[PDB]
Protein backbone atom coordinates (compact mmCIF):
# COMPACT_ATOMS: atom_id res chain seq x y z
CA UNK A 1 0.00 0.00 0.00
CA UNK A 2 2.64 2.65 0.61
CA UNK A 3 5.50 0.26 -1.34
CA UNK A 4 5.00 2.39 -4.44
CA UNK A 5 5.91 5.68 -2.81
CA UNK A 6 8.08 4.77 -0.95
CA UNK A 7 10.14 2.81 -3.35
CA UNK A 8 10.08 6.22 -5.56
CA UNK A 9 11.44 8.37 -2.69
CA UNK A 10 14.30 5.93 -1.95
CA UNK A 11 15.31 5.70 -5.71
CA UNK A 12 15.59 9.33 -5.87
CA UNK A 13 17.75 9.06 -2.69
CA UNK A 14 20.04 6.64 -4.50
CA UNK A 15 20.29 7.62 -7.50
CA UNK A 16 21.83 10.81 -6.10
CA UNK A 17 24.52 8.50 -4.78
CA UNK A 18 24.89 6.74 -7.70
CA UNK A 19 25.39 10.15 -10.05
CA UNK A 20 26.79 12.08 -7.43
CA UNK A 21 29.26 9.35 -5.68
CA UNK A 22 29.69 6.71 -8.25
CA UNK A 23 28.49 4.37 -5.42
CA UNK A 24 28.05 1.06 -7.10
CA UNK A 25 25.20 0.07 -7.99
CA UNK A 26 25.79 -3.52 -6.47
CA UNK A 27 25.57 -1.64 -2.67
CA UNK A 28 22.92 1.02 -3.48
CA UNK A 29 20.47 -2.35 -4.03
CA UNK A 30 21.42 -3.27 -0.54
CA UNK A 31 20.66 0.52 0.57
CA UNK A 32 17.81 0.92 -1.52
CA UNK A 33 15.77 -2.15 0.59
CA UNK A 34 17.46 -1.46 3.93
CA UNK A 35 15.90 2.02 3.33
CA UNK A 36 12.74 0.78 2.19
CA UNK A 37 12.40 -1.43 5.36
CA UNK A 38 13.19 1.27 7.43
CA UNK A 39 10.91 3.95 5.90
CA UNK A 40 7.76 1.37 5.89
CA UNK A 41 8.74 0.32 9.55
CA UNK A 42 8.52 4.14 10.47
CA UNK A 43 5.35 5.24 8.18
CA UNK A 44 3.17 2.36 9.55
CA UNK A 45 0.91 3.99 11.70
CA UNK A 46 1.27 7.62 9.88
CA UNK A 47 -0.44 6.68 6.72
CA UNK A 48 -3.65 8.02 5.52
CA UNK A 49 -4.38 7.20 2.17
CA UNK A 50 -7.25 9.38 2.40
CA UNK A 51 -5.78 12.39 3.68
CA UNK A 52 -2.67 12.29 2.10
CA UNK A 53 -1.08 15.45 3.65
CA UNK A 54 -1.88 13.97 6.81
CA UNK A 55 1.40 12.80 8.46
CA UNK A 56 3.47 14.43 5.80
CA UNK A 57 5.38 16.56 8.42
CA UNK A 58 6.50 13.43 10.25
CA UNK A 59 7.08 11.59 6.96
CA UNK A 60 8.84 13.93 5.68
CA UNK A 61 13.04 13.64 5.12
CA UNK A 62 15.35 16.34 5.15
CA UNK A 63 18.65 17.19 4.42
CA UNK A 64 21.03 20.01 5.64
CA UNK A 65 23.82 21.08 8.39
CA UNK A 66 22.02 18.27 9.65
CA UNK A 67 21.53 14.64 8.30
CA UNK A 68 17.87 13.22 8.45
CA UNK A 69 18.73 10.52 11.09
CA UNK A 70 16.99 7.37 9.08
CA UNK A 71 19.09 7.84 5.88
CA UNK A 72 22.12 8.45 8.64
CA UNK A 73 21.40 5.17 10.30
CA UNK A 74 20.91 3.05 7.06
CA UNK A 75 23.98 4.22 5.24
CA UNK A 76 26.06 4.10 7.99
CA UNK A 77 24.61 0.29 8.37
CA UNK A 78 25.61 -0.45 4.32
CA UNK A 79 28.96 0.95 4.51
CA UNK A 80 28.22 5.11 3.73
CA UNK A 81 29.43 7.37 6.50
CA UNK A 82 27.52 10.82 7.48
CA UNK A 83 30.90 12.57 6.08
CA UNK A 84 30.37 10.77 3.10
CA UNK A 85 26.14 11.92 2.63
CA UNK A 86 27.15 15.04 3.69
CA UNK A 87 29.38 15.49 0.26
CA UNK A 88 27.05 12.90 -2.27
CA UNK A 89 23.84 14.29 -1.44
CA UNK A 90 22.64 17.75 -2.04
CA UNK A 91 22.82 20.15 0.89
CA UNK A 92 19.43 21.36 1.46
CA UNK A 93 16.92 18.96 -0.03
CA UNK A 94 13.33 18.33 1.39
CA UNK A 95 11.29 15.11 0.07
CA UNK A 96 8.24 14.49 1.10
CA UNK A 97 6.34 10.76 0.80
CA UNK A 98 2.96 11.08 0.65
CA UNK A 99 -0.01 8.73 -0.14
CA UNK A 100 -0.20 9.15 -4.08
CA UNK A 101 2.36 11.98 -4.41
CA UNK A 102 6.18 11.62 -3.77
CA UNK A 103 7.81 15.55 -4.23
CA UNK A 104 11.20 17.13 -3.32
CA UNK A 105 12.44 20.05 -3.60
CA UNK A 106 16.32 20.81 -3.81
CA UNK A 107 17.59 24.34 -2.16
CA UNK A 108 15.21 26.27 0.29
CA UNK A 109 14.04 28.30 -3.23
CA UNK A 110 14.18 25.47 -5.42
CA UNK A 111 11.06 24.63 -7.48
CA UNK A 112 9.12 21.71 -6.26
CA UNK A 113 9.39 18.69 -8.22
CA UNK A 114 6.71 15.70 -8.54
CA UNK A 115 8.36 12.06 -8.83
CA UNK A 116 5.64 9.72 -8.19
CA UNK A 117 1.59 10.95 -9.24
CA UNK A 118 -1.10 8.29 -9.16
Amino acid sequence: DMLPEIAAAVGFLSSLLRTRGCVSEQRLKVFSRALQDALTDHYKHHWFPEKPSKGSGYRCIRINHKMDPIISKVASQIGLSQPQLHRLLPSELTLWVDPYEVSYRIGEDGSICVLYEE
